[PDB]
């Protein structure tokens, strides 16, 4: 019910669906390096297996479904982390909602994999495509 095109984003994101991420990214107006920068998230969900995309589901659905739950603040700042932030951030913060070891263990491969694979121009192109989410009126109406 909260910004539904974000979570469209996400599933397909995390369930490594090339096509429903076209889909969605061409409704909030994506350009070719948005496309790429995102596939590439998407890529290293598809190389850590099954568990690994269930967990990370978990984690969002804790914090999106957390009592500090447009975007909830705390699900930006989780995405902005993970892009942006060191790891030991971005495993600090889903440690405030979801202590649990291999939670945070996933959690930390997963944020490992997409410093490893992204380079500075797809960073920059993932947080101008979730902007182009947020904004989104298939996110706010």
């Amino acid at each position: 019910e909260t910004c539904p095109i974000f979570y469209d984003v996400f599933f397909a994101v995390a369930n490594g669906n090339e096509l429903l991420l076209d889909l969605s990214l061409t409704k909030v107006n994506a350009t070719e390096p948005e496309r790429t920068a995102m596939k590439k998230i998407q890529d290293c969900y598809v190389e850590n297996g099954l568990i690994s995309r269930v967990l990370d589901g978990l984690v969002m659905t804790t914090i999106s479904s957390s009592k500090d739950c447009e975007i909830c603040p705390a699900v930006k700042r989780d995405v902005d982390l993970f892009l942006t932030g060191t790891p030991d951030e971005y495993v600090e913060q889903v440690a405030q909602y979801k202590a649990l070891p291999v939670v945070l263990e996933n959690a930390r491969i997963l944020k490992n994999c997409v410093d490893a694979k992204m380079t500075e121009e797809d960073k920059e192109n993932a947080l101008s495509l979730l902007d182009k989410i947020y904004t989104s009126p298939l996110c706010l109406e």
